[PDB]
């Protein structure tokens, strides 16, 4: 079944159930993922209204782009001209800069396939738009079906070369209650190498380690809390996870990273290089979801994309978008349940 | 009472209905009116539903801006510097650009006063969209009260200098049906001069025209017919009225404008120097409104703000926007039964 809703300052909240009995909610505000739920719990964080993403934080289950991540004094060099982006945390360009693309009010279009249902979210973003060239015309699709299975899909044409690399920010959460720490979960991770932060600012230090037998090799299934122990600088740096895994095999068809508790799993897949993690490494600053105070790891992120950091590190890949070129990215949330 | 529905892609129909039975309907797509009933009976035109909008004509009722109006090459000088603007009308830029904020869906918030019943939509036009520096918070509340007055109250700070000029892109029709031309409405205006415009680009042509005893002087009522037959070479030149015409006497007290047709009016009052009057001048394009062929002259606009050409003609005004300053600007269209005696025919 489909229900649409109004979710607070003009946005929808589209809420599809399929044949299983799951629930999965989308607004229009940023082309989002709101809340996904099995029996009664939340599998991902989420709030309750449109004010209390703008009020409290505007990224968990949002569209984030142009560019996802951060960007080194907010610089590109686009055919060989550098441009100046917008710089919202000190010199650094982060997700596209201040209210950007996960902060705006989607046209959308819902589409029912009967195992299937689909729901188009479509902006344009104007040439210039914190500075970045364009038109970029944008269009995310959300879907979700009999198999329990949530595909986003991103498409993406520009008047003229750009830059183009978006993510989809969801955070995950099997215990259904922000107060409760991931570390419980067990995570697969499909990745031999990952990229170094320099430091604080979190820009990249400029290199590709690799993570072969570490605290952060995740190839062999394994708890959370181990890498949250871990004693390797970089997870002392930002006190949990907070870095960009290189994945092994590029493919679609390939289970790139599984997150499991209990009977309970999530598994992902892409045509992404990269899996950007993040642990929401916040301390003490507990923000509120859904009444629960949330806790220093109480939840961990899959952003897909082309790895941040290639302005310095060019060997990670190229965010470029040539004029008339047609943009094509997917990611897959697959649930399972054990019997 | 205050009612709200989808209107279509996501967007929004929020209906009012005043204690005098006057309904009146806005979007968030584009912050725009979409309807102005009294007695069954439209008194503005419109679409059906948010598509049509966007697939018919994306301007009607809309909020405009940031600047209403062309900028002759996109060119603007902010601060000593030298601008260049999204040009989307050959090298003009024309009202704000490709895609501007018509286009967008706005938030808003509504608010119970009772009497009135403010609508509150809100956007942001992040630095550089479409070349205009900022970013632009900016806010356009639509409100409607019991004594048959729609206002319209604009606000906005940039975080850089810039320009800012908006308007709203209302057509009247008391017709009620865009089939039917309104060269049977008899109009006033308070104003003595006009701008020309230079040819088919609708530039301006550089000088201010005084139009006392023309065909153009509307300071005491007259049909607009007077002006659709005229063969003044600005009227042939746009094939009907798409000039600015600068206000007489200044100030939000005056009533600036009035049209009307047998026993309705609709007064304008605005804190704006200029009016933008566009009469639809389509020819037989024939765009749908509620399946009505819209004929040649099926609509009139009354779009005030500071005129367009100011670029080339100092004297019109400055539209430029210090950092920090907060902008405001106040237009109200106001609905009269038996104002006057008007009983033509045509
Ligand atoms: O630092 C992280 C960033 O890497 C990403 O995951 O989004 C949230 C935070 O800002
Ligand atoms: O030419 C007119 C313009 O002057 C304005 O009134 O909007 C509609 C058309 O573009
Ligand atoms: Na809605």
């Amino acid at each position: 079944s489909i229900k649409i809703r109004d979710f607070g300052l003009g946005s929808d909240l589209i809420s599809l159930t399929n044949k299983a009995g799951v629930t999965i909610s989308f607004t229009n505000l940023g082309a989002r993922i709101v809340d996904w739920q099995k029996d009664g719990k939340h599998l991902i964080l989420g709030f309750d209204s449109a004010k209390e993403y703008l009020e409290k934080d505007a990224y968990p289950g949002a569209t984030v782009g142009p560019t996802a991540g951060r960007i080194k004094d907010g610089l590109v060099k686009i055919s060989g001209k550098d441009y100046i982006l917008n710089q919202n945390e000190g010199p650094q360009t982060l997700h596209g800069g201040e209210e950007s693309i996960h902060t705006k009010l989607w046209t959308y279009e819902v589409t029912d396939l009967g195992a299937e249902v689909q729901v188009k979210f479509s902006l344009v973003s104007n040439d210039g738009t914190n500075g970045y060239p364009g038109k970029i015309e944008m269009s995310v699709t959300h879907s979700f079906d009999d198999d329990n299975k949530w595909k986003i899909h991103y498409e993406a044409i520009s008047d003229k070369d750009t830059v183009f690399n978006p993510t989809g920010h969801v955070y995950f959460n099997l215990n259904g209650d922000a107060s409760e720490s991931v570390e419980n979960h067990g995570l697969r991770l499909a990745a031999s190498r990952f990229v170094p932060l320099k430091d604080q600012t979190e820009i990249v230090r400029g290199d590709i380690v690799d993570i072969k037998n570490t605290d952060l090799d995740f190839r062999q299934e394994k708890q959370l809390s181990n890498a949250f122990n871990s004693n390797m600088e970089q997870v002392q740096l930002v006190k949990g996870i907070d870095h960009p895994f290189l994945l092994d095999q590029l493919g679609l068809d390939k289970e790139q990273a599984r997150l499991t508790l209990d009977d309970t799993s999530i598994s992902v897949f892409t045509d992404q290089p990269s899996i950007v993690i993040f642990t929401a490494n916040f301390g003490d600053l507990g923000t509120l979801y859904h009444e629960k105070k949330q806790v220093h790891h109480g939840g961990i992120t899959f952003e897909c994309q082309v790895s941040p950091g290639s302005e310095q590190i060019p060997e990670l890949g190229d965010i470029s978008l040539k004029a008339g070129e047609k943009y094509q990215a997917t990611t897959i949330y697959s649930l399972h349940t054990k019997l």
